[PDB]
């Protein structure tokens, strides 16, 4: 099997992951309308806190679990959304957004819009200029769960520099800045874009690797990097899944080298600090993950 | 300095290699005009027949010196070649050629006419049939180290698909079976497409890797290409591209053996398939000695 | 031989155009600094290129526009005899001054022409004034300074996404007081996508020679099809010719699909006239050497 | 619906086309093993002989037969090849090539077999030197008919490349020289490199447009696919695109041989070899937009 190679980096999770997963899993069993008992216990057997825990460890304690909440109704609707057409999925999310916004009321009767209501009224109460920060980047996540994807010629080159600027990662990053009290400015991120680049892809390869199984598995819309590189390298996708993973290693090394760079250039502030050690845990956590959920599997 | 990952491949040297030295370096060396001593000391450090020796180390004993010969002539002439231009160079070998066939001139003034004359007559003395299943095969190589470029966007799988049809590797190649006696007619010589261009694509990488810095003096290389693609070092792109080369020599021995599991191997390709083996291990063993890519 | 294929697409051109031009022509020719380019400026037609994009813009705006862009092509033209260190700071120097955040040195006119001037703009319609603020951000930076293998698909796919075409669409908003939120907006990514490709494309097929003097469909596909430059731009034409029927043919299911407001309508229309306004240009300035 | 866009070539067929036609078609009805009279009948129809005469209507008189039958032969193993596996197919013509090289006795019993043997025969008899000459380009494709093609992620310009060196498209320019009595030198060959690329990728492109539609099976690979996803417009967009693009190459081609007679460097050879070239273009424009191949 795959055995991944050598890597100075190591999967971390928040020391309070038991504390919270409790917290959200109860919240959301107790508010969600989950259909049968089974469905009660795949929702736990999930885990989606402690998936959260496992991105962003170095969370600040009195802020992981918004963090937690936001993905788990994320990955809940990211479910139901399989179930319905392009039309009401997008319907679906565009009358959470100025619900999310707190510009719109959420009909109580419905838990998805007080619980998305309720959410972002919690943040903007713990942290008002932040939680305004994180709008967008959620709303670009949410309305890039219904969008059509084109089938075009892609060559490597293409499709990475295409998953330098996935909406997902992006959302991760920002997220992972609102739980971490990283008020980061405009000057300061564009210090770390390449950093950020290179983390997207990071993160997006090693998903293919281990989601390939399925993707394959789909009675096959094919995008991903390990069958990219096995046409044009002419070798099998087990052969593609080792250089891939070896790619990833590179891609650890340069964002060493990029954070050295950025302190000897006296550029790594006290923020940047915490801000590219956190992206290096989402890469190692990403890989445990990638490595562990149930979402790739058969 | 780059550690090349674990392979199971072993190069071979040509047992003879030493003796063929003497035989065929004496022949060019004054016989060749040279330019002067200087020149006949790099020529001999060089060592061509020891290259060829690396890349046959499984040709026949009777038969080794003639593969010697055909490289060394074509290592000097592409060493005059980059000194002429495409006007000059084309009409050059475009002249030996039709010598080559022993249709024309062998000119005995002038050093690369006999020599080309005499070795081909040789080698169709020792074996007329195989003599001859090479002469396009060289023809084609010559006629292409005097060729331009048609300059347009290549990535990665552009490149390597563009390498396994490489006319140098294909010589290569056509020139081991004739050391070796193999001939196998073209049937499952047709057969073994998929490992040629594997094999090719192997060689071409791997002289990627350690010609990179000195081709880095002025660029349509592997090297380069991963690099710009996945948008690290150089040196990372040759670590990954060395770990692809490994994953090539797995996907050969499998065709290898794929070829075995459904009945189509036979003595000829059975001998063919190893040589491309020592083609590999011996080809990276050159690489990373060779002065050819010395800064 | 450039004979442009049939078009549907018929171009308009504001009826204030002539006032506004020697308006805001005799601005520059009064702050702004050989008078052979004091001449060579009222022949540029910056204001009537302005009016050629934005032939619906409102008449109390559309003087707003062509002062933006009168000065960021004097600035570009300005570029071109300056490092990227030196343009970079030179382009940087004027953000903040931009945003009025600090004043600017009424010495020099570069700096008071875009401070005074974004000062109208707020004072006009604070909101959507500010709304440009980032569009033009971007294009200023991106001015300043990819090298990989780009083919036809991915340099397509590239400009699909150009901040100048960006920037078009938001000052075109701005100039007809079209205010339009995020979701109106994200039901149009495709027509917004496909109008940057032909805007970029009929811009290559022109500035080729001034670019020739590189990344440009132009040369790529003569490369990828092994033909010449000029037999490209024929083959890219038609390429337009193509999307602007898709352009038509997206419209007309924006409003089938029963997607389609008012504001939204107007829109689409005025991204039309930009595409047939920006060809009418390129086909009669001299910025390309007719 | 499709119209295609003006033209300065025009299509052409040979003279003799009747006759000829009459003259191959009978040959194989009495020795092509044809199971019932149903596949006779669209055999006749399928008219393999004219389609040669419109492909070379340059030829010459007494040659413009060894073309019909050619051709009619390597049509017919084509569809055999379809009811075939990779391995099978490909022993399949690999049996007849020492066969056509006169090497190996045919089996009398076997149609293909004898049908083969005697044509090249025939052909090394009337031009030996000539004759010997298109061997390798017809077994380069009888070889290729039967290998598979790795698919990889390809832009227009990769596409149009591999178009370039269509072993197919090289067949006929092989056997279109044979055809004419034209015997050009390395010299004068290579001298013509590119007008061949030109040309090959003007077939190719001209052919993907007009069968598109038919290989649209689902029940690929192709300049009409790859074209609409890389400018993101529908297939028959990119059609009229690539039509327009092959009248590029059109003049690609004139200019191109303008050049070489203006640098003293086409010869009479050449002339009419270019000048075929022009009508295998106009002809396999015609032979698409015709061709039940290409129909449903
Ligand atoms: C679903 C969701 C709310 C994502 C938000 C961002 C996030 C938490 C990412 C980490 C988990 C991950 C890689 C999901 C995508 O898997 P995948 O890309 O291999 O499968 P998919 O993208 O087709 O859903
Ligand atoms: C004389 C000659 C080269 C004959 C060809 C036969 C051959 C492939 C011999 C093996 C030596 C080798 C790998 C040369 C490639 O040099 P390179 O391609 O890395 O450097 P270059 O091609 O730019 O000269
Ligand atoms: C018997 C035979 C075909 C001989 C080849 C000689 C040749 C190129 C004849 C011209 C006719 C032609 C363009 C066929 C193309 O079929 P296609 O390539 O459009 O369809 P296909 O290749 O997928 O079968
Ligand atoms: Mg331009």
């Amino acid at each position: 099997s795959l055995e991944p190679p050598p890597s100075t980096f190591q999967p971390l999770c928040h020391p309070l992951v038991e504390e919270v997963s409790k917290e959200v899993d109860g919240y959301f069993l107790q508010h969600w309308n989950f259909p049968n008992e089974k469905a009660r216990k795949k929702f736990v057997a999930a885990g989606f806190s402690r998936v959260t825990c496992l991105y962003f460890p170095k969370a600040l304690d009195d802020r992981i679990h918004f963090a937690c909440r936001l993905l788990t109704v994320l990955f809940l609707i990211d479910d139901l959304l399989e179930y319905m057409s392009f039309e009401e999925g997008s319907a679906y999310n565009e009358k959470l957004i100025p619900i999310s916004r707190g510009d719109v009321l959420p009909d109580r009767s419905i838990p998805v819009e007080y619980i998305i209501y309720d959410l972002w009224e919690s943040m903007r109460a713990h942290d008002r200029e932040m939680a305004d920060e994180i709008l967008e980047p959620v709303f670009l996540f949410m309305r890039a769960q219904t969008d059509r994807t084109r089938a075009r010629p892609m060559g490597l080159g293409g499709y990475l520099e295409y998953r330098e600027r996935d909406v997902g990662k992006e959302l991760l990053a920002a997220l992972m800045r609102f739980s971490m009290g990283l008020k980061l400015s405009p000057s300061e991120l564009q210090r770390v874009r390449e950093i950020d680049a290179n983390c997207s892809k990071h993160l997006s390869v090693v998903n293919d690797i281990y989601s390939y199984e399925k993707e394959l598995y789909t009675s096959k819309i094919l995008c991903t990097s390990v069958q990219i590189l096995a046409q044009e390298a002419d070798v099998t996708a087990e052969a593609a899944k080792r250089v891939l993973f070896v790619m990833c290693r590179e891609w650890e090394l340069r964002h060493q080298l990029l954070v050295a760079r950025l302190s000897a250039e006296g550029l790594e502030t006290p923020g940047l600090a915490a801000y590219v050690e956190g992206l290096e845990y989402q890469m190692s956590g990403n890989e445990l993950w990638s490595q562990t959920t149930l979402r790739y599997s058969v």
